[PDB]
């Protein structure tokens, strides 16, 4: 009889809690950035190198973007929207082994799928770092470091 | 008594569903995108060539926008703020017509192009574009010419 | 007590009758700020603003914002000047900075008066340095606190409208 008014205290409730997410995703993408799947994208409007790039990435509380997912790079290669932008791929050890340099670990066995065919290649043996070039799932190239791109950085929504 | 409570019910689930059809429109806006009355909108920050322009559009589930109204105009062209945009105008005969299978209407269209225009100026210009900042934004260009591009596709909930 | 059932049943009543109201107001709000922003502006506190994507002369520009509404930002505080520097992202943006001429002191054309004290570190080291006695208006330049400088009017940049969020309530 009563169990009426506690379901709706019940919606109430969900319902404030969705308008506070939206809220949160809302005062952030008004500011510029991007959304998507429990993560904040900036993408840049001025070129960099990578290392400046990610200089900037963390000066704004965040790191150039890892890719953990194949949903992650469809966002990716598809808000880049034909324009070429470093991401968090770098070598980094004594095996020149790439890395994400926000620390994620790096998926071999699903990152093949995310190479342009025949990348990395390594040119002129000076190829370090990685961007988001080719507009399909397999968007990624090798390139100097020290080249300028626009960028994008990610950092996680955090309640 | 029960009276009362249905309507506190009722209300409720008709807020769900607002918040819902707020969250769909942020969800996409989100991904770079922009909303207009049921319609979701890409501005490029690329240039192509129209044919490449719609391409590009088809790979994102959507069109080289159509215009169907005064409204649908206006959002675009302050959208575009100056800057130039295919949109899905384009030849075939040679009358105009929205490659989103739109009917075209030539009266309505007649108020859209830029005074002067369409002007098919060198005799190949079979596609249009936004120009003009005003309600007469729309001009007709080769459809080879590179600008930045409108992609439009419904809302769906 | 079913005297103390139906006091509590009723509070209750009345209470979610109070927040189902204060929630629908409050999606008004988010609706009123989203269609801004699905529209290419950029909201913060209470206000929105336009980046733009063409350049203009500084009275040009604000011609254009007049047009959407609004006029060439103001900086009123630290808070909007992060806003405004971070969100510019390394390119320079002409805002509401005008001088009256040579001579002439600094000001806002949206009207915001001009804190002369404050003013003080939202400039560059160095500005306003007045370079040719040209200089009588303003841009975003630097990325940080220290972002403005004085720059000749008839200059092409790109610009900063800005515009109060009233709520359509
Ligand atoms: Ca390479
Ligand atoms: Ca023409
Ligand atoms: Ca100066």
């Amino acid at each position: 009889l009563n169990t009426k008014i506690r379901a709706l205290q019940g919606s109430l409730e969900n319902m404030s809690k969705l308008l506070k997410r939206q809220n949160d995703i809302l005062q952030v993408v008004s500011q510029g950035w991007k959304y998507f799947k429990g993560n904040f994208y900036y993408f840049s409007l001025i070129p960099k190198t990578w290392y400046s790039a990610e200089q900037f990435c963390v000066s704004r509380n965040s790191h150039l973007t890892s890719v953990t997912s194949e949903s992650e790079q469809e966002f990716l290669y598809k808000t880049a929207g034909g324009l070429i932008y470093w991401i968090g791929l770098t070598k980094a050890g004594m095996e020149g082994d790439w890395s994400w340099v926000d620390d994620t670990p790096f998926n071999k066995v699903q990152s093949a799928r995310f190479w342009i065919p025949g990348e990395p290649n390594n040119a002129g043996n000076n190829e370090h770092c990685g961007n988001i070039k080719a507009p399909s799932l397999q968007a990624w190239n090798d390139a100097p470091c020290d080249k300028t791109f626009l960028f994008i950085c990610k950092r996680p929504y955090v309640p």
